[PDB]
């Protein structure tokens, strides 16, 4: 019986997350090992439920568990949990993103352009995410006069948004969206506004999905390598099966960066 | 005691080629929804990686699940004879000995894509094959179509991607310039058409109409919206749940008649399109 690997993401419909599986997915069966991936963004499924279902049927799981690090590790037992994307409380491993880094480097891009205008877009119902506050708290230390915009996480939401914030706030010239998927809506929203990217308006996403560079104008973003985010974790699993790596130690713990990745939706 | 999940559950396996054509992700996350609301386990094997097959994912699957919902890359017959009795249920491909089969009518699709283009009077068509002659089976029926209207029509073969199908179309539209009509196998090529047509200053519709194949959610994202011959993932779904309720009750009869169904894809006029 070789290695089994349980894969938990919350949807697929984030092209996000196909890409991440994919990666994951790859690199987990170049070593000989299975995967089987739950997408529980269904029938009100958690992380847990994902955890709990995957279990017997693995040796270890990776996953966005959406805050359920701790007791998704109980429910594993011995079996290492690596989470992505949150705190890792009793997690055996981890993996963050820099998004202070992320947020300091989207903004100078729009500054570099002197945007005068510039609105946030968060994935929401005051910022709410860690990226959120991330990005709103380099905003708000460079003195730049900036909107909050918040949206439900789909393309279709975020253009909605951004089509009626655009009637009220008219003088936008750079948008700041929490990802690419919500990125698209914008774009659509200013085609559909009569405005020009990124003459009239620039845009910058984050995760550097595909999609990106098929959107016309294409999408400049802060990308994520998801060879690299996938490299990372397979290998932090390694480490934790051969026992290399301590459960729960620093060296457990990872942070990776995304890097700036211009295209035509800014100048 | 009486706080427990109860009921010991049905568990499905999905097998995808891969998770990188849009479509699939799709695909999947419809079925997960529909067996999940039926209160299902559902596990997803995307086999596209160190050269697994079809067969592998089965392999894979089967010890732990009741049933498998999956594109198999051909491996239908041998699959269904790993599974035993544990149904199989294939998508747009031959089902051989499976328990059930859902296919797609290529020539209706055929039809209603060409007839969008006829209409438009567009002079001169080329179709955009998956590929390294027509070697699929839409792709054989899209040439069958043009061929029996007497249209002046060109083919196209490139790999299936965005990149590779931009690459091949650039190429030819500096050949022929002329082109103010193209049907890709599907909307991740399409994405690459309009890339390519954009590329070369060439107005999308106007001096060049473009349709797709599946409906992707990403069609309504692109610009030009993609006009295309949409699946409902939803009714896809909802097909192939439902045809493996009636298997696993017993309702209907492994290998029969009823347990192969054909769907229909429905014209879905966007941007693309005059
Ligand atoms: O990690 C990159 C992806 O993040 C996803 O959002 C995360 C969020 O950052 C995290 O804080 C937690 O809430 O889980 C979310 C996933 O449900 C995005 O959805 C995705 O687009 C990537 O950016
Ligand atoms: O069912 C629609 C999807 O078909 C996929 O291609 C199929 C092909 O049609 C079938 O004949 C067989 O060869 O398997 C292929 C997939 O492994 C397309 O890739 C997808 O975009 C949909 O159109």
């Amino acid at each position: 019986a070789r290695t089994s690997v349980g894969l938990a993401i919350p949807d697929l419909t984030n092209p996000y997350f196909p890409a991440f599986a994919s990666s994951v997915v790859e690199l987990a069966t170049l070593r000989g090992w299975h995967v089987v991936v739950d997408d529980y963004g269904h029938g009100g499924r958690s992380g847990l439920d994902a955890v709990e279902h995957l279990a017997p049927q693995v040796d270890a799981v990776i996953g966005y568990l959406g805050g359920y690090a701790d007791q998704a590790q109980t429910v594993l037992g011995r079996r290492p949990l690596i989470v992505l994307d949150e705190n890792p409380g009793g997690a055996a491993g981890s993996i963050n993103f820099d998004y202070q880094h992320a947020a300091k480097v989207a903004v100078a891009q729009l500054m570099d352009s002197k945007r005068q205008h510039i609105a946030y877009l968060e994935a929401g119902s005051v910022p709410c995410t860690v990226r959120g506050k991330a990005v709103a708290g380099r905003l708000d230390e460079l003195g730049a006069s900036w909107s909050l915009i918040v949206a439900e996480e789909t393309a279709e939401a975020a253009r909605e948004a951004a089509a009626a914030f655009l009637r009220e706030h008219p003088e936008t010239d750079g948008i700041l969206a929490f990802n690419d998927l919500m990125a698209a809506g914008v774009l659509k929203a200013l085609s559909g506004s009569g405005r020009r990217v990124p003459e009239d308006c620039a845009v910058i996403g984050m995760d550097g999905i595909p999609l990106g560079e098929l959107l016309s104008p294409q999408l400049s973003t802060m990308a994520l390598d998801l060879r690299e985010v996938g490299r990372a974790a397979v290998e932090l699993l390694v480490g934790l099966l051969s026992g290399a790596v301590t459960p729960g130690s620093q060296s457990s713990r990872t942070t990776l960066k995304h890097r700036l990745v211009l295209r035509e939706s800014t100048e």
